[PDB]
């Protein structure tokens, strides 16, 4: 199975005046291959996918894809959705236009059944030959993509070679890699980074690596080298800012460090997404300044 | 300007019985004879009102012309009867929920359902700011939706109550969260709004409570004891009303023993009501043994026809 | 089915130098049956069941039946355990000490599964003579009598006459009344008291009613006549106190509301119980300030 | 500090004709003994601790300290309850009959707040000069003891020095080693004993370890060597009984399996807990057949 796995960070989208901040975009992706990084996710949730036009979603993936030329840096293209055809869509575009592998996310709010999860995904990945990522995360979609389903998924199709699991549940990161030792489980939760690379996991979607890319793909090359102890030096020092970045809603507060680190030039979402708390501000901005904070 | 006293300004308002609209589909497209066939089944069976492209309409997998296609079918099929039609028009990003409000105000519709924004988990200012960009770009009825399953996120009351209180076109909220200890909150504080059932079990107990209306999946296969359970409520028979309730439990549940809307269209399917159970993925035929499930329940209940 | 319902109040049990106060648990009782209430639960959960002796538990209910002596007030004694030998000795004493029936509540920590709940019960209700009110309320308990149990043991035992619900779960209360309507369903949430009545709930085991009984008392009365109007504006009007009641766990606000409106000398708990926030005392004061408390 | 860390095995209680089994109980546990545990727990959850009596509760502590005497397993005798005048009777007898150390579960079902528990737990230790671990685990208990309340009693008291956490949160045990990396953090999840260990907790208190102790006992000191692979390779290989030994409620299929593997002589429980399904314990004894169960 060709895979994509270690140090992945899920890219925030920056915004000058509503549009796509091009420059700053591709910019971000060179701090993230100078640090390090082994693969970068364009417009996943971290990305703000949902508030991105079908345009800007796919010139983000181009701009990713031209960036990480001359490197071994992968891109492993945002291409998920709720309604099969579109994820299928995603998937084509991402494969014809240099994506080196797709992350699907489990489709939110219509809450499929397992067996509408397993032809979700065989579609999918019959519709290119690039490496599909399945991207479980219960708490925003609604539905969680059973073990059982995850397995099927990967011993029967080609292309599905693991999942990013942001789900808090370890169990269930034993019982993946128990039944099906051969996928590559990627940590899509910061904070048990390294407890997910312990038990065997290849590699992690990061939101924190957007700020502190070095110390991410430290994090993970220590663990991919059994260096248990290096690596869990480090994410224990990372927890303070690993926890903060969720004090509201991803990317609200990683958008808020990179801009209060200098990083991007305006904190700008579009809505329904917006700027947090005065309070979580200041708490975000306190918890920074323990951290060294790469520049470009 | 903008002022905090919206609450006692007449609001128009959208209440009664009302139907989440299936969409049947044939050979991957909208039936839409079909389509309007329905509506207007619902129309001839006492409802008030009908929700075209919702959650039990898969708004998800439809394409923006297919929604907006169902929308116009439904404000047609509508014209010169009393039913007005409560247009789908949520959506995650805030840019394409006030697109779909418009496109919905503009092309005949009563008002609007506007669901919480799904998956990408916004705050309280968020969803506040969220709704008033909705409810500043149209002068028609709009109804939030909050159903933290699905979306992730929920609506508190106070950013529920605030958006009463702030914005002229916000006249209520449809609830499905199995939290009537919410739904006393909503009322004791804000007794103006118009409360709507989104869980049609529990029909009877939000309408015992001062909501005033449902937006029901179970009233697509039997629309006329829907309809008679609401206006007894309405009424305030609320013997008459408790009684269907009651009756109607073990087919609204059962109508959710998989995700909705797959229960509902299969029992339209097995009712003759449509002619293929289709959907669209990531949606599916249900298992065996509940389609067999929901056979039977349905076996309890008198199904109108056309 | 010989039944207690209507208004009934799950009353605290106030301490005098680390002992019961027994003097002022009957002055407590007497306020209660003076404001129209039709039933008192001695040593529920409210009552501290946990931290009392064996000998207080059972002072507390001979206290119970001996104020209620010569009224129409019935005492519904606090006879649950998590150990069914416990249950069924807590039950014989109430029966044979001149209790009118016994609230059990479901097995807390150790989660009997459902077929042991109703061996359980099925143990308890065959050891006495007088009704037995289950106690669902899976928060604390950890476990849940599903409603199939709770119909099967109404239909099983003929002392089971119905359930006290504390689970926020309005669907449950129509599942329960739907299928089995003839069973007693009591309300063991103050703030939805008016939902579950309208129902065809023919009871509260109230909280709030320790402090405001009379408002408790004419809400249920209301509503067992069907006059929904008054007894809904009453649970509106209630709301705000029968939330801040919970601003920590039952008993504390409510003990703390009792001493702040003089009807108890002393707030003290017994460990792990204690003093509320002083934030939260503060605010229980304020709410408290729109209620028209009944003295003595 | 003094500690109790290793591999732990919460003993089964058997029963004989509604009795203790005493001779079966300590030859339980000389057969843990000679599998390489480090201590036991008496009376915990797993041994029914609900449905004993207090002088059951003090005889099978009498026999654990018996029957570990002269060789170097400890024990470290369940003590908790839900009342702290109990909980410090209890732990004072496990000191004063011989016990290394005391689990005491947080207050179960009367839900106290932070405050409380930290008072409680504070109470606890200073009535003994043994090592207290505290036990968390909020499916059973309704509460939670934050990570903040388990790092100040860590600070504050002497005796207390970690915690038993069956929480199903390894966001958590990050937290706790992250912040205050002193404190023993012991598995009480065997599924995840692995992944717990791996971040640095120093033990585990084992459901599994009954039937198998030598080889819950070798995943430990594979973990404690910081062989990480070892480890791993037979928490995998766990997995199986790990998930099939909580199909019921703890411990209905532990007593079935040791029952099922000859290793008590009945299958009987104290109500409210009882007999698993048909269904179930047909599960039971398909999973065992593929682990290799020492005798006696
Ligand atoms: N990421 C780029 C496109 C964003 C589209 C959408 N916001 C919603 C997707 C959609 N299937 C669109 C249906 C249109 C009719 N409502 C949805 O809203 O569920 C999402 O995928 O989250
Ligand atoms: N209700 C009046 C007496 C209180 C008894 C007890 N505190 C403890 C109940 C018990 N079964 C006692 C077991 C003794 C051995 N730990 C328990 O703690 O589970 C409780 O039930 O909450």
């Amino acid at each position: 199975k060709n895979i994509i796995i270690g140090a992945m960070t899920a890219l925030i989208t920056p915004f000058k005046n509503g549009k796509v901040d091009e420059q700053s975009y591709a910019r971000l992706i060179k701090r993230q291959i100078e640090n390090g990084i082994d693969a970068v996710v364009p417009v996943g949730t971290t990305g703000e996918s949902a508030t991105l036009t079908a345009e800007e979603h796919r010139t983000c993936i181009e701009i990713a894809v031209e960036t990480c030329k001359g490197t071994k840096v992968k891109v492993l293209a945002g291409a998920g959705s709720n309604a099969t055809h579109e994820a299928v869509g995603l998937a084509k575009f991402a494969k014809e236009h240099g994506a080196d592998g797709i992350l699907s996310v489990a489709p939110y709010y219509n809450k499929p059944t397992q067996q509408g999860l397993y032809e979700h995904y065989k579609a999918i990945a019959q519709s290119v030959d690039i490496p599909v990522l399945l991207y479980n995360v219960p708490g925003r979609t609604g539905c969680e993509i059973s073990t059982d389903t995850i397995i099927k998924l990967f011993r029967d199709c080609e292309n599905i070679y693991g999942v990013k699991e942001a789900s808090g549940n370890i169990d269930k990161c034993v019982d993946l890699l128990a039944h099906e030792p051969r996928m590559m489980l990627i940590s899509g939760e910061d904070a048990i980074n390294y407890p997910i690379l312990s038990n065997g996991g290849k590699g992690v979607i990061s939101v924190t690596s957007n700020l502190l890319p070095d110390m991410i793909s430290a994090l993970t090359h220590f663990a991919l080298d059994e260096n248990y102890k290096e690596a869990k030096k480090i994410n224990d020092e990372l927890y303070n800012i690993n926890k903060i970045l969720f004090c509201e809603s991803n990317p609200i507060p990683i958008k808020t460090a990179m801009y209060l680190a200098g990083l991007i030039e305006s904190l700008e979402f579009r809505l329904p997404l917006c700027s947090p708390s005065k309070e979580n501000f200041a708490k975000i901005e306190e918890v920074m300044k323990k951290y060294k904070i790469k520049g470009f």
